[PDB]
């Protein structure tokens, strides 16, 4: 009977539940159940198994093309949101954005002090910055990081990765870093734990997770330099048992009145542009936001068009680097 909503756990899930899910469900007088997952392939596994239990799944803008093509996503209702309220391309026929985030470089202050890695070239520099690296066990932001470490300008990341030559060089660069990678982190909360325990010297992970660990007492610092500007959002699983109830829930939770509370404790940036006027965030709060003008200036946006074409190559090639 409950609409089942799934995200990636930890601080990020707690922020969505507190700001969006609990108030939207209360306003619609509906009951919902939470679940946790780390990859859209788990939703693909449900659809292919012939037994769908999830209604709404929280995925990334670059997972959307792959998931839609594999028949994992329901087509959303046309005016579920007003597209003018969200950044361009962040709302498709099968995806509604809820936030922007950064896949960025964090470093251990006990290891490097203020003299930590401030670029991808620095992150990949085991000679100037010796120590334990941690990278995601999934490729989005990881392949691009290698491309940046090779000296590719931020605005040319996907131009360099369009060639089979650049795609191979990126994997070779990750292969060269691989002996220095002590942990291939799987979840945002695990990444936050590695940071809190100082188990790693540097890490490429999500800004909200990093800020959360620092808030919790981690002696780490970070930068938006060379970070990938990502977009998180929601999709309804093809064959969702509570499809029309999930459509109603998704429409409600996308509203500015809920979106405004999304960064209250967790360092994320709401996607509904109308939320900023309602919350009137302080410049200090804005500085932690991935989509803040000064932060965007040193980042590059993830390109779903690249992932729509090269994900399978990336998934297999990156698995080998880790193995
Ligand atoms: N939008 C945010 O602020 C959260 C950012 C970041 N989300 C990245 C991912 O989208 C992650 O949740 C998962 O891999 C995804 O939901 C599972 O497919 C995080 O969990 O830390
Ligand atoms: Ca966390
Ligand atoms: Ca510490
Ligand atoms: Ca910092
Ligand atoms: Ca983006």
């Amino acid at each position: 009977m409950d609409v089942v909503i799934a995200s990636s756990g930890g601080g990020w899930q707690e922020a969505q539940d507190k700001a969006l899910w609990a108030p939207a469900a209360k306003a619609l007088n509906i009951t919902y159940t939470q679940d946790t997952f780390q990859n859209w392939a788990e939703a693909r596994a449900q659809v292919e198994s012939g037994s769908v239990t999830w209604d709404i799944i929280q995925i990334g803008i670059a997972d959307e093309p792959q998931a839609k093509a594999a028949g994992v996503l329901e087509k959303l209702d046309p005016d579920i949101v007003n597209k003018a309220d969200f950044p361009p391309g962040s709302v498709t026929d099968s995806f509604v954005a809820n936030s922007n985030y950064s896949t960025l470089i964090a470093w251990n202050k006990k290891t490097y002090g203020d003299n930590g890695p401030k670029s991808m070239a620095d992150f990949f520099d085991v000679k100037k910055f010796p120590g334990k690296r941690a990278l995601w066990n999934q490729p989005i932001g990881m392949i691009e990081a290698a491309a940046l470490a090779l000296g590719t300008p931020r605005d040319k990341v996907y131009e360099f990765l369009s060639t089979e030559e650049g795609r191979k060089a990126a994997i070779a660069k990750l292969t060269e870093l691989a002996p220095s990678v002590s942990v291939w982190w799987e979840s945002g909360a695990q990444a936050a734990q590695l940071i809190k325990d100082g188990e790693v010297d540097m890490i490429i992970t999500w800004g909200g997770r990093v800020q959360g660990a620092i808030n919790d007492g981690a002696n780490f610092a970070y930068t938006f330099n060379d970070a990938q500007l990502g977009t998180d959002g929601y999709a309804i699983v093809k064959g969702a048992p509570h499809r029309d109830a999930a459509m109603r829930f998704l429409k409600e939770m996308s509203k500015a009145e809920y979106q405004k509370d999304l960064p209250n404790s967790f360092a994320t940036a709401p996607a509904n542009m109308k939320a900023y006027d309602l919350a009137k965030y302080t410049p200090e709060k804005m500085a932690t936001m991935a989509s803040a003008p000064e932060n965007v200036a040193v980042q590059y946006s993830v390109d779903p068009n690249f992932w729509a074409k090269h994900a399978k190559w990336a998934s297999e090639a990156y698995d080998n680097v880790r193995l």
